[PDB]
C-alpha cells in the first residue's frame, strides 16, 4: 500500500527523445535523508522555492513530493523496509529527484542504500563539481586555483559490494578456489581472512569516460585527466586508463601529443584543443594541492573518485560546500558529497550549502538556469557577508555564526 | 656468479636477541634506484658520510655495499634479471639497507619490484613520518600543524597483485565461479571485465596495529587513528578497524571512552592517555587538511596508506621531503615515499631530501642518533637559507635554485 502522496497540482517531467520536457509545475521527488538530512533538507526546499519564485515570478513552481528511504522509510512502511520498491520506481518515473544523506553501518549491518540506489537505477555517473566561492575560508593559500569537475564511475569497482566475512564458509570457499584452482600464492595469511572482489569492465569504463569528454566539450574545458592506480592494479585501474584513451581516440578523434600517451581532442564547437592525460592516483593527491591549475575535468573509478571528492572539497571550504549528482541514462538523483554526520544531527548546525548547490545543479539540469543563477548569487552574497555556519566560521576571523536554517535565509536575502 | 663486492674493511650488523648489534664499521647494502635514483642516491651517500664523519670524528664509518635491482640489475646480470635472488639474501643477511626508487610499468609489464621486495622479505610495516621543517614552502597556511606518522600495512590488500586481465581465460574462469558458484549478482558488466582480489587478514592487521601502538608508546604520541573504508568494504576495511580496536583492548589494556568505540590506552612509561580512534578514509582526507592537529599516529591498509602518504606529504612541502622505511621482524629497507619520476631522471634536479631523511631514519634505527641529528640540522639550515631545489623554489619568493647535488652540499654546509 503506497504511502506517497502525488501532488494534486503538478505535472510529470518526461524524456522526449534524449531531451527533458520540463513543465512549469514539475513534480520533484525528494528524500529527506538520515542524520543531518533533517537539517539541510528543509533549508534546501526553502531556498529552492525562493529562487524559483524570484526568477520566474510565479510562472513556475515545484510540486515537491516526498519519498522514503532509510530510517524514515522504516517508520512509515514498518521495520525492515529500508528501501521500498516504490522509491526506485518513483525516481525512474519522475526523472529528476534529490536526496539527503543516507547512513551506512561500518563493519556490518545493511549495505549502502546510496550504492543500492546507484546500482539499482544504473546511475553510472557520479558528477561532482568543485569550485571556489569567493570569500570562502580555506586552509590552502590559493583556493581560487581549484576549478575542477569529477566524473566518478558509479557502478563497478571494489565499491560494488562483493565480499565475504573472515572465517565464513563462503570466504573459505573462495580462498580455496583461489589457492587450489587459480594457483594464487600471493595471499599472505589465508586463515581468518576477509575477501573482496574488484571488477572493472570495458563497457563501464567507456560510458563514464564518454560522459566526461562530452562534458568537457559542451563546457569548453581545458583537459580531461584519467586518474588510476594502473601500475599496481594493472588489469583494473590500468585497464581503465587504456580504455579511456582508446575511447578518446575511437570516438572523439583524439591524437597523440608528441609520443603520448597524452591526446589532443579538438572541440567541435570552439575548436579548442582539449588535452587528454592521465595521472597515478597517489601522485594526483599531491598534484591537486601543488599544481591545481593544471587540472580540470577528472575521470576516475568508484573508490578513487570518492577519495578525490573529499580531498578536493577540503581545498575549497570542505564538504559543507560540495554538491553532486548521480546520473544515468533514464534519470538523475542529486545529493551532496557529504554523509549523515550523525554527531551533529538535529542540531541545526551544518552547512546546507552542499545540498543547496546540488539543487542548483538539478535546476540547471532542468533548464531552469535563471533560478540556478539566483542560488549561486545568494551563496556568494551570504559568504561574502561573513555570515556563516560553524565549518566556515572556525576558519575565519570576525564572522557571524549562523545556524543551518539561518544560513538558508541568508542565501535568500542575498538573491 | 655473484657480482656484488663485499667491502674489505666492514663488519656485518647482527641481531642479538631482539636488539641490533651495530659495529663501528657496519656494511650497509644500498640499491641506487631507477630514474631519479641516479641523482638522489649519490647525494644521500655524500651527506650521510659527512654526518657520520662529523658526529663521531672517524670513530665510525659506513662500508657501503652496492646491490642490484631494476634496470641496473639487468645491465649487470643480463636481461630478464630484474630482482636477483642474491639481493633478497643480502638484505636479510645485513639487516639494514637503503634503496632508491624503482620503476613499475602501468597496465602491463613486470609487477612492482618494490612490492616484490616488501612481500618477499615480509617487511609488513611501511613507516612514513610526515613533519614540517621550518622554512619549507607549502600551499597550506599552517603546515606546522602537521606532525604525523603513518603505519601502512605492507603485505596484503588489493596491493598484493592478485588479478586477471579482461577477456583472459583466467578472468572468465573466476567470473564464472563467482557468478555460478557464489551466486554473485552485483557484477554490472561480466564481459570484458578485469578482476582483482583484496585480502585482509586478522594476523596481518594486528601485527601492523601492534607496531603502531608500540611506536606511540615508545614516542609519547597523543593518539592512534585507524583509517578505513569499513562502511562500504565491511569485511576487509571494516574488519581492519574491528581487529585494530580488539588488539588495543586485548594487548594494551585499552578502555572505552564514553560509549566508544574510541579507547584510552595508558602509556606504561609516561602515563599519558593515548587515544585510539578511527576515521573513514575519504573523510580523513578532509580531516588532515582542516583539522591536522587532531591527528598523530596513523594506522591503515596498503592502498589507503599509499594515498594518505602523498596527500600528507603535499601539506608539508611535497614528496621531495618525505622519508620512509619498510620494516619487518628480520630487517629494514629504507627508501623515500616518492618514485622514479622518469621525466626528470638524470637532470640533477629533484629534491634528495626524501631519501636523505630516509637515511636519517636508518641512522636512528642503527642507534647513530648523533649523525641523524646532524642531518636534520643540515636540512633545516639549508631550507632556512632559502637555497633549494626546484620543487621548493617554485613555491617561494627570493630563493636561490640549487641542483640536487648542490642541495646535498648545502645540507653538509649547515651541519
Ligand atoms: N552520499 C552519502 O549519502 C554519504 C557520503 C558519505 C558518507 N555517508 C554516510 O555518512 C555516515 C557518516 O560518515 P562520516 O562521518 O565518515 O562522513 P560525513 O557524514 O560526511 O562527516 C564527516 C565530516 O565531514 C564534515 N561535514 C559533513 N557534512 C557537513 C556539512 N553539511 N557541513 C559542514 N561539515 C560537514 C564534518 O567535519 P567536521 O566534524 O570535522 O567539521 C563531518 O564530521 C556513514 O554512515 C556513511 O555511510 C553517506
Ligand atoms: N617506492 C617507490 O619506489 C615508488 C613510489 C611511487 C611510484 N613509484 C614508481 O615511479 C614511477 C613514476 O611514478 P609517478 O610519476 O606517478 O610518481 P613519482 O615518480 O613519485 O613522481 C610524481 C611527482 O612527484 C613529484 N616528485 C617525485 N619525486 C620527487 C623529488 N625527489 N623531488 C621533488 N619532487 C618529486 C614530482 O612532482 P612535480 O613534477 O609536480 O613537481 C613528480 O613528477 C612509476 O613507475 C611508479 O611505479 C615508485
Ligand atoms: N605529451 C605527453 O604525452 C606527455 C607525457 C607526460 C608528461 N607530459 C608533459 O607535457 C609536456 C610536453 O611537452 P613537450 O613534448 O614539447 O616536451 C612536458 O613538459 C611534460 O611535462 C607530456
Ligand atoms: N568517545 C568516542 O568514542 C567518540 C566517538 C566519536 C566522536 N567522538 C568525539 O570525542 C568527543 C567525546 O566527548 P564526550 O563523550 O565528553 O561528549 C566528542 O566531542 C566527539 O566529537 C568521540
Ligand atoms: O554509501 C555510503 O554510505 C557512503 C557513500 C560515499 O561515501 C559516497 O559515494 O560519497
Ligand atoms: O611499486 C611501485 O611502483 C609504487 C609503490 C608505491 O606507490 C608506494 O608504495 O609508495
Ligand atoms: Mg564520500
Ligand atoms: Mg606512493
Amino acid at each position: 500500500e503506497s504511502k506517497v502522496v502525488v501532488p494534486a497540482q503538478g505535472k510529470k517531467i518526461t524524456l522526449q527523445n534524449g531531451k527533458l520536457n520540463v513543465p512549469e509545475n514539475p513534480i520533484i521527488p525528494y528524500i529527506e535523508g538520515d542524520g543531518i538530512g533533517v537539517d539541510v533538507t528543509p533549508a534546501m526546499l526553502k531556498v529552492v522555492d525562493a529562487a524559483v519564485e524570484k526568477a520566474y515570478k510565479g510562472e513556475r513552481k515545484i510540486s515537491w513530493m516526498e519519498i522514503y528511504t532509510g530510517e524514515k522509510s522504516t517508520q512509515v512502511y514498518g521495520q525492515d523496509v529500508w528501501l521500498p520498491a516504490e522509491t526506485l520506481d518513483l525516481i525512474r518515473e519522475y526523472r529528476v529527484a534529490i536526496m539527503g544523506p543516507l547512513t551506512t553501518p561500518v563493519g556490518g549491518g545493511i549495505r549502502s542504500l546510496n550504492v543500492a540506489l546507484r546500482q539499482e537505477l544504473d546511475l553510472y555517473i557520479c558528477l561532482r563539481p568543485v569550485r571556489y566561492y569567493q570569500g570562502t575560508p580555506s586552509p590552502v593559500k590559493h583556493p581560487e586555483l581549484t576549478d575542477m569537475v569529477i566524473f566518478r564511475e558509479n557502478s563497478e569497482d571494489i565499491y560494488a559490494g562483493i565480499e565475504w566475512k573472515a572465517d565464513s564458509a563462503d570466504a573459505e570457499k573462495v580462498i580455496k578456489f583461489l589457492r587450489e584452482e587459480m594457483g594464487v600464492k600471493k595471499i599472505r595469511f589465508p586463515e581468518h581472512c576477509g575477501i573482496g572482489i574488484k571488477p572493472c569492465s570495458e563497457e563501464g569504463t567507456k560510458r563514464l569516460v564518454r560522459a566526461a569528454i562530452e562534458y568537457a566539450i559542451a563546457n569548453d574545458r581545458d583537459s580531461v585527466t584519467l586518474v588510476h592506480k594502473g601500475n599496481i592494479m594493472k588489469f583494473t585501474e590500468g585497464a581503465f586508463k587504456d580504455w579511456g584513451y582508446q575511447l578518446a581516440r575511437e570516438e572523439f578523434g583524439g591524437e597523440l601529443i608528441d609520443g603520448g600517451p597524452w591526446l589532443k581532442v579538438k572541440n567541435p564547437n570552439t575548436g579548442k584543443e582539449i588535452v587528454i592525460k592521465d595521472v597515478i592516483a597517489d601522485a594526483f593527491l599531491q598534484q591537486i594541492l601543488l599544481r591545481p591549475a593544471e587540472y580540470d575535468v577528472i575521470a576516475c573509478m568508484n573508490l578513487n573518485g570518492d577519495y578525490i571528492s573529499d580531498a578536493l572539497a577540503a581545498q575549497v571550504g570542505g564538504i559543507g560546500i560540495a554538491p553532486g549528482a548521480n546520473i544515468g541514462d533514464e534519470c538523475a538523483l542529486f545529493e551532496a558529497t557529504h554523509g549523515t554526520a550523525p554527531k551533529y544531527a538535529g542540531q541545526d548546525k551544518v552547512n546546507p550549502g552542499s545540498i543547496i548547490l546540488s539543487a542548483e545543479m538539478m535546476l540547471r539540469h532542468m533548464g531552469w538556469t535563471e533560478a540556478a543563477d539566483l542560488i549561486v548569487k545568494g551563496m556568494e552574497g551570504a559568504i561574502n557577508a561573513k555570515t556563516v555556519t560553524y565549518d566556515f566560521e572556525r576558519l575565519m576571523d570576525g564572522a557571524k555564526l549562523l545556524k543551518c536554517s539561518e544560513f538558508g535565509d541568508a542565501i535568500i536575502e542575498n538573491m
